[PDB]
């Protein structure tokens, strides 16, 4: 049906984290600085700016102050501190009001950095978004 008028793109969520020794551990758990960024992959697998989104909102655990953090410029980098990793939710908003996509993300501390790929389906009915989509592959 309607879903036939879409293309697929792969986005890559890039996470990094390291301990902050100057912050007192919480219940013996060290507090870590962590960061998340979002890039788009082209049809060859290279990273390019995710300009298909005009906004990203990280939906953090309610332990955080202002847990819903909005970013408007690629690579939508968020940095926070915490002692427990958690699923957060990442809302990405396609250009021209083409749609929200919600992406759970496991924030975890086993690896200093790790990347996770997600495929999203994107409509082809907003001219500015379609023109932007041309940069990352066929349309």
């Amino acid at each position: 049906g309607s879903m036939v008028a879409t293309v697929k793109r792969t986005i890559r969520i890039k996470t990094q984290q390291h301990i902050l020794p100057e912050v007192p551990p919480v219940e013996n758990f060290p507090v870590r600085q962590w960061s998340i960024e979002i890039v788009l992959l082209d049809d060859e697998g290279k990273e390019i700016p995710a300009t298909i989104f005009d906004k990203v909102i990280y939906h953090l655990h309610p332990t955080f102050a202002n847990p819903n953090r909005t970013f408007t410029d690629p690579p939508f980098r968020i940095e926070e501190q915490g002692w427990a990793g958690f699923p957060l939710d990442i809302s990405v908003f396609l250009l021209e009001k083409a749609g929200e996509r919600k992406i759970p993300h496991d924030l975890n501390f086993l690896q200093e950095s790790y990347e996770v790929e997600h495929v999203i389906q994107i409509p082809l009915n907003k001219p500015l978004l379609t023109e932007e989509l041309a940069k990352s592959g066929s349309t």
